[PDB]
């Protein structure tokens, strides 16, 4: 874990040039950087506008990601830490962006989307049981999945991780387990729920914002998928991402099987959700 100064990260990012910005939120701006010639992502927290939340997310991500290692996780190269001036994570640069941009001839066939599901599941199995304590990510969603130069997926953004020991919901809320959204209850099952929602979005092309129907009742993405799956393969076909090639019986059948796993992941009661190892097992069986 290398420590960097402001001047080093300024030089690496061409004085934090607007043209080097590869990601953005209220809390951080992510820049492409080049250090000996190593290409990196510089995630710079918004100290000036949100000092307290910046500090919490910075410390959480640094403490968590510095102790973890797995091929389907983002990798921390180092950090800068100068109170009032800069707090930043230096991460391995993922040249193919994030899954949200990938979703929203196309390479994203059914088999390739299933491969991403398997890669993310490996990352989450590692988080939940590969380290000395369970780590709950708490913000699993496509914009927190990065893509390699080999298009290998990696779980990123540990600013909300916990170590144990029109639309109905907009923004982030649609990915959140009800007990986490309403009560801030944290268990590995909240990642399982978010994984299910992610798979649903990956295969339908739909953000989990849901819709409020004319009688005022919300139709969640889970309920939409549940209705489609219950109507068989033709029901599933009607709900799949229209930009995705679905021509063979095998591709439709695989998509149907992912959505059925995704529905178990996104069950309302945490105790009815599988653990990620069981999820991974189902996805590995479908991969053969
Ligand atoms: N290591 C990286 N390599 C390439 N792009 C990245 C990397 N980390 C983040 N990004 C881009 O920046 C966006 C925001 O990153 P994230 O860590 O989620 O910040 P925030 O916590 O503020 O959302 C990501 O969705 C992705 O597009
Ligand atoms: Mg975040």
């Amino acid at each position: 874990l290398r420590r960097f100064s402001y001047g080093q990260l300024a030089a690496a990012t061409n004085s934090f040039d607007q043209g080097n910005v590869i990601g953005s939120s209220n809390l951080s701006t992510v820049y492409k950087g080049v250090l000996g010639g190593m290409v990196v992502a510089v995630k710079r927290l918004n100290l000036e506008q949100f000092p307290s939340k910046s500090d919490k997310c910075f410390l959480t991500e640094l403490a968590t990601l510095s102790r973890l290692r797995h091929k389907n996780l983002a990798r921390v190269v180092g950090y800068a830490w100068e109170a009032g001036k800069i707090k930043a994570l230096v991460l391995d640069y993922m040249v193919n962006g994030d899954l949200d941009g990938a979703i929203h001839p196309s390479r994203w066939t059914v088999r390739e989307r299933l491969r991403v599901c398997v890669s993310v599941a490996h990352g989450l199995v590692y988080l939940h049981s590969g380290y000395d304590f369970p780590v709950v990510h708490c913000a699993v969603k496509p914009s927190n999945v990065l893509l390699d130069g080999d298009w290998e997926a990696r779980v990123s953004d540990f600013g909300t991780a916990r170590m144990l020991g029109s639309s109905a919901f907009r923004g982030t809320v649609g990915y959140m387990a009800p007990e986490f959204a309403y009560m801030r209850t944290v268990s590995t099952k909240v990642d399982v729920f978010s994984f299910g929602v992610l798979a649903m979005e990956l295969f339908t092309g739909r953000r989990p914002t849901g819709t409020i129907e004319e009688d005022g009742v919300p139709l969640t993405l889970q309920q939409l998928v549940d209705n489609a799956v219950s109507r068989g393969l033709d029901g599933v076909h009607a709900v799949l991402d229209p930009r995705m090639k679905v021509a063979t019986e095998a591709d439709l059948s695989t998509a149907a099987d992912v959505l059925a796993v995704a529905l178990s992941c996104a069950a309302f009661e945490p105790a009815d959700r599988p653990d990620m190892g069981a999820v991974l097992s189902s996805l590995l069986k479908m991969s053969k």
